[PDB]
């Protein structure tokens, strides 16, 4: 039934959305050049049915992922960027965070990785009312206000991506400096 396995209060097709993505220190200037998938093994999450691009509603909550990865001892940080999909996405939000309920209640193969079959154009088609592409969406973090988006990794590629801001220059500062910004939301969110 797909009623129980997703939230149908928390969907909506919408023109240009946007989400913001943390990136590491390097790595800014190439992912502005755009999104296409890691060859480097983890590509989005260690479990299969899970991998894809990992995006938020919330740039605070984005700026939090530019760190560190083999060295949180230099404060650097990249920074974050804004990723638009060009027209028309649906979000499916899922009422559960698992995926073989996820499968068996959508009716979906109970054996490829769900974030394989979100990008055929059935699931496209089937769940996304017209949309040009359906992301899943499951909240932030215990308790936040805020959601976190699963991107096919295919229908990732067609994003287009601005910078949203950029720790990178501050070398040593990136993480010392990203804590004031994380603090504009008590101040800013307003
Ligand atoms: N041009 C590019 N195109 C695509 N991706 C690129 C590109 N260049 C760098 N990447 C990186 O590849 C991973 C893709 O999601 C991320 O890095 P990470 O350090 O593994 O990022 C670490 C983790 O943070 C997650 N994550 C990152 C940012 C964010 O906003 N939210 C979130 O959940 C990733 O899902 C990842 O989860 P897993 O470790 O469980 O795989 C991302 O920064």
């Amino acid at each position: 039934g797909a009623d129980d396995v997703v939230d149908s209060s928390k969907s909506f097709v919408m023109e240009n959305f946007s989400s913001y993505h943390g990136t590491k220190p390097g790595y800014v200037d190439s992912i502005q050049k755009g999104i296409q998938k890691p060859k480097s093994g983890t590509q989005g999450n260690y479990d299969d049915d899970w991998k894809g691009f990992y995006s938020t509603d919330n740039k605070y909550d984005a700026a939090g992922y530019s760190v560190d990865n083999e060295n949180p001892l230099s404060g650097k940080a990249g920074g974050v960027v804004k990723v638009t999909y060009p027209g028309l996405t649906k979000v499916l939000a899922l009422k559960v965070d698992n995926a073989e309920t996820i499968k068996k209640e959508l009716g979906l193969s109970l054996t490829e990785p769900l974030m394989e079959q979100v990008g055929t154009e059935e699931f496209i088609k089937r769940f996304g009312d017209g949309a040009s592409r359906v992301v899943l969406s499951l909240p932030f973090a215990e308790g936040s206000s805020s959601v976190e988006y699963i991107n096919n990794w295919e229908q990732a590629k067609a994003l287009s991506v601005e910078l949203e801001i950029n720790f990178e220059t501050r070398g040593k500062r990136g993480q010392d400096a990203m804590y004031e910004y994380m603090a504009q939301a008590c101040a800013g969110n307003r």
